[PDB]
């Protein structure tokens, strides 16, 4: 019983971080085999990131440019590239804790799990979603660039997330492992800032059924929806439309609760229509949109409260 | 920027994890040296819980009835006792990932990392607090029993509990890492239900002056309140008697944000009797007791946001 947000152990992941000194920089990297990746804007100074050419300032770095760190142990450098906004330093070492592993670019409204580090030393680890605005609502301070965001499947550790920046409204942004950004954003100092966001419908009402299988159904009603129906509701409470798609999903959920995902619509636009009138769900105040429809089989029962 | 439950890095713990067997239950341990600790209820069936003699039912095992395997290896059990509720069985092998660590019980209100495993496999790790009555608020199902809690410092692993069992509204209990229970509770199969829970009033006070570092101080208000004012208010609505030593313990929090703690504290009082008024702290809508002031200043900015 319970519910809560789960992170995946961060073990094969901490073997992974280093640090990355340029000059007068120091982020975090990612250690993979002998590549090291990081955020190329290590390599800038403060008054670069105004205005940064990282074709042209990268040309004036060579090899020896570069100081890995992991732990004690210095890694020697011996080739780098651009990756879009990655740099990849070639090590002359394996790392022998690389876990398997591939890259992926996640998708909004997927959640993964964060190992905040500094100077290369994880620090803590909290699971997050990628926002419809293509922003995560992370915990990072200065010197967190760098660390890197992964889901974990069977004994393969996903990579998705690599830190970048953090924007005015104190949301963060970065990029794949392939040093593609998440978003319109892009790494230099601008008057950039989050565009506006909307709520992970889905994942709400993977949380709603969540609620059920742990035994509570207070929130439920006798009535049903449609998808059109549901969504003109949904627009007037900044949350995304539910598509056919979405209902396919959440099917599994719907067939071991009993209750129709139409009928759980209907219940969510009475929540939006009528508020939680001081009541909480999963012990929550205000709905729940970090959780997606995987996450609630992977951590609730096979086995519904009744 | 951004505020979030932060687990502590699970790999040193991850590296302890064992399954262990006897007869047709199998749990989890903890493998540290040469000694695997686990809950002792290992070694009931199902009907001998209804009324357990723990003595009576050890004495009727041996070394070989116990079967403790590490991944793929199964590791030789060559001695045992109980030491409480937990068992502890030495072991032929000293685990080479031993990390330096202690045993600590916790007091009520502190927060610990949680590593849910299953068969002896992490499967998750979260942050969560020994609630006053006791009780954790956790996520486990069948088979987490011997997941472990803990925190670290520097490289220092702190044991602080042990799962052994889930009550009948869903929360959880379980031991310190000497097999001795927080809480009235026995590790048998009985009535025994939580008592009635109480508001974390120091770390609710913590979690405000966090939302302030961060920049937000809406909540705010021109009054103070007395000590003793306070508490006639706390005593209402289920929360903790502030003492002293807790506004003391909010010293360093009060000094860096300029505001007094007992502003806070009728700022907190206002709060309780107003309601949110549909607004939220911190991105939450109710008030959030699972962060103490250590937790705090771990994770926030040493510069408070103006």
């Amino acid at each position: 019983s319970g519910f809560r947000k789960m992170a995946f152990p961060s073990g094969k992941v901490e073997g992974c971080m280093v640090q990355v000194t340029c000059g007068t920089t120091t982020l975090n990297g990612l250690w993979l085999d002998d590549t090291v990746y990081c955020p190329r804007h290590v390599i800038c100074t403060a008054e670069d990131m105004l205005n940064p050419n990282y074709e042209d300032l990268l040309i004036r770095k060579s090899n020896h440019s570069f100081l890995v760190q992991a732990g004690n142990v210095q890694l020697r450098v011996i080739g780098h590239s651009m990756q879009n906004c990655l740099l990849r330093l070639k090590v002359d070492t394996s790392n022998p804790k690389t876990p398997k592993y591939k890259f992926v670019r996640i998708q909004p409204g997927q959640t993964f799990s964060v190992l905040a580090c500094y100077n290369g030393s994880p620090s803590g680890v909290y699971q997050c979603a990628m926002r419809p605005n293509h922003t995560i609502k992370g915990s990072f301070l200065n010197g967190s660039c760098g660390s890197v965001g992964f889901n974990i499947d069977y004994d393969c550790v996903s990579f998705c997330y690599m830190h970048h920046m953090e924007l005015p409204t104190g949301v963060h942004a970065g990029t794949d492992l392939e040093g593609k950004f998440y978003g319109p954003f892009v790494d230099r100092q601008t008057a950039q800032a989050a565009g506006t966001d909307t709520t992970i419908t889905l994942n709400v009402l993977a949380w709603l059924y969540a609620a059920v299988i742990n035994g509570d159904r207070w929130f439920l009603n006798r009535f049903t929806t449609t998808l059109n129906d549901f969504n003109l509701v949904a627009m007037k409470y900044n949350y995304e439309p539910l598509t056919q798609d979405h209902v396919d999903i959440l099917g599994p959920l719907s067939a071991q609760t009993g209750i129709a995902v139409l009928d759980m619509c209907a219940a969510l636009k009475e929540l939006l229509q009528n508020g939680m009138n001081g009541r909480t769900i999963l012990g929550a105040a205000a709905l729940e949109d970090e959780f997606t429809p995987f996450d609630v089989v992977r951590q609730c029962s096979g086995v519904t409260f009744q």
